[PDB]
C-alpha cells in the first residue's frame, strides 16, 4: 500500500526499516525501490497515473514535476511545519502550493587542510596575503572549480547578487540580481584574485580536488559529496563556514532532498501518515542516516544531534546563509549567462561590468510566455501538456490551440484558468505531427508577448 522510490545511493535499507515499523502498526506493507534513472522515469509513470506513492529527490527537479501536476499538494499543519527549519519550506513550494516534505539540506562549505592552515580565514579579503605566505612554502591558499557558476556564485552573491528575487513565497522572474553593485563587487574580487595570480582561470573540479587531496592547496570549496575522497586521501581536513565578503556571508545555493506524494496516488493519507509520523522524527531519520548519512537535515530536533559533527553544522550554517536553488526553468538561462560572464571576466575577454551587464540582459530578454511548454505523456490519441506557472498571477487564462503541423484544417482550441499549468488534448490521431500553441492572456483582453509552441508526433 506504500511504494516509495529513493536513489540507490541513499539509505534505502534504513528507509525500509522505518517502513517495517509502519507495517507493524497499520498492517500496510511499505515497499522501498531504487530504480535506475528514477528522476527520469517518475514523470513518465506518474503522468499516466502509475508510479510510486512517494518519491524522494532533490527539490530542484520537483518544480518540473509540480509544473506537470505530478505531485500532490501537501497539508502539514503549522505545528508540523515549525518542526523543520523555515527556509526548507521555501524549497518545496510551487505556484502557491507546498508540494513535498523537506528531508535533508546540502550546500557548499569551506574545506581546509588543518596541517597547513589550523585557523582558516573568516574573510575573502584575507586570502591574497594568505596565498602570498603559502606560495613561499610552494603551496597556495585556495583552489576550487572556477568553471561553474554553482561554485563561484557564493562569492558573487555575498554583497548583493541574486538569481531571481524570492519574496512572497514566490519568484519574481523579472527581478534578476546579476548586474547589480553587489554581484559586480564579488566578481571583481574573484577576477582580481586571478589577475593578482592567487588562482588560475583554468582551474576546474578535478584540478582543484587533486590539489586539495594531494595536500597542495590549503583550502577548497566543495560539498559533502567530496568528503569521502578526502577521507581516503588522509589529508587532515575540516569543514567550516564560507569566508565573508565585505563583512557579509557567502551565499551558496541550497539543494533540499525532498519527499513528494504522487498526485495519482490512492494512498495520499497513508503517505502523509508515514512521512509526518514515522520518517520525519528523530527515530526515522536516524534509521536512514545509520544506513547512509543524510548529511544535514530539515528536522531541527535531529539536526541538533547531527551538528555534533562540525562538518554537518558547517553545511547547515552555509545553507541557512545561502539561497534555495530556484526550482524554475528560467534557471537554465541564468546558468548559461552567468557561466559565460565569469569565464569572459576571468580571461579578460570582457570587463566584469560589461560581462555582468550582458548576462543580466540575456536572462531578462523577451521570450516565451508561458515558457517551458512540454508534452508530459502521450497516447496515440491524446497528449498531456504542461508549461511554467511563473506568470500565473498576471494571467487571467491560457488559450491553447492545436492542429496538424503544416495543415489548414480548423485549429482546435480551449482555455484553462491562469492558475493552471497543465492540460489534456484528446480526440487526436496516431502518427500525426501536431503543433500546440499556448497564449497567456492578461486581465485586459490581450496576450503577452510571445506565445509558445511545440511540435509533437503522436
Amino acid at each position: 500500500k506504500l511504494v516509495i522510490w529513493i536513489n540507490g545511493d541513499k539509505g534505502y535499507n534504513g528507509l525500509a526499516e522505518v517502513g517495517k515499523k509502519f507495517e507493524k502498526d497499520t498492517g500496510i506493507k511499505v515497499t522501498v525501490e531504487h530504480p535506475d534513472k528514477l528522476e527520469e522515469k517518475f514523470p513518465q509513470v506518474a503522468a499516466t497515473g502509475d508510479g510510486p506513492d512517494i518519491i524522494f529527490w532533490a527539490h530542484d527537479r520537483f518544480g518540473g514535476y509540480a509544473q506537470s501536476g505530478l505531485l500532490a499538494e501537501i497539508t502539514p499543519d503549522k505545528a508540523f511545519q515549525d518542526k523543520l527549519y523555515p527556509f526548507t519550506w521555501d524549497a518545496v513550494r510551487y505556484n502557491g502550493k507546498l508540494i513535498a516534505y523537506p528531508i535533508a539540506v546540502e550546500a557548499l562549505s569551506l574545506i581546509y587542510n588543518k596541517d597547513l592552515l589550523p585557523n582558516p580565514p573568516k574573510t575573502w579579503e584575507e586570502i591574497p596575503a594568505l596565498d602570498k605566505e603559502l606560495k613561499a612554502k610552494g603551496k597556495s591558499a585556495l583552489m576550487f572549480n572556477l568553471q561553474e557558476p554553482y561554485f563561484t556564485w557564493p562569492l558573487i552573491a555575498a554583497d548583493g547578487g541574486y538569481a531571481f528575487k524570492y519574496e512572497n513565497g514566490k519568484y519574481d522572474i523579472k527581478d534578476v540580481g546579476v548586474d547589480n553593485a553587489g554581484a559586480k563587487a564579488g566578481l571583481t574580487f574573484l577576477v582580481d584574485l586571478i589577475k593578482n595570480k592567487h588562482m588560475n582561470a583554468d582551474t576546474d573540479y578535478s584540478i582543484a580536488e587533486a590539489a586539495f587531496n594531494k595536500g597542495e592547496t590549503a583550502m577548497t570549496i566543495n560539498g559533502p559529496w567530496a568528503w569521502s575522497n578526502i577521507d581516503t586521501s588522509k589529508v587532515n581536513y575540516g569543514v567550516t563556514v564560507l569566508p565573508t565578503f565585505k563583512g557579509q556571508p557567502s551565499k551558496p545555493f541550497v539543494g533540499v532532498l525532498s519527499a513528494g506524494i504522487n498526485a495519482a496516488s490512492p494512498n495520499k493519507e497513508l503517505a502523509k501518515e508515514f512521512l509526518e509520523n514515522y520518517l520525519l522524527t528523530d527515530e526515522g531519520l536516524e534509521a536512514v542516516n545509520k544506513d547512509k548519512p543524510l548529511g544535514a537535515v530539515a528536522l531541527k530536533s535531529y539536526e541538533e544531534e547531527l551538528a555534533k559533527d562540525p562538518r554537518i553544522a558547517a553545511t547547515m550554517e552555509n545553507a541557512q546563509k545561502g539561497e534555495i536553488m530556484p526550482n524554475i526553468p528560467q534557471m537554465s538561462a541564468f546558468w548559461y549567462a552567468v557561466r559565460t560572464a565569469v569565464i569572459n571576466a576571468a580571461s579578460g575577454r570582457q570587463t566584469v561590468d560589461e560581462a555582468l551587464k550582458d548576462a543580466q540582459t540575456r536572462i531578462t530578454k523577451g521570450s516565451s510566455v508561458p515558457t517551458n511548454l512540454e508534452v508530459v505523456a502521450a497516447t496515440p490519441t491524446s497528449l498531456l501538456i504542461s508549461w511554467d506557472a511563473s506568470y500565473s498571477s498576471s494571467v487571467s487564462y491560457y488559450r491553447i490551440t492545436y492542429g496538424e503541423t503544416g495543415g489548414n484544417s480548423p485549429v482546435q482550441e480551449f482555455t484553462v484558468p491562469g492558475s493552471k499549468s497543465t492540460a489534456t488534448i484528446s480526440g487526436l490521431s496516431p502518427g500525426v505531427d501536431y503543433t500546440i500553441t499556448v497564449y497567456a492572456y492578461s486581465y485586459y483582453y490581450y496576450y503577452y508577448s510571445s506565445p509558445i509552441s511545440i511540435n509533437y508526433r503522436t
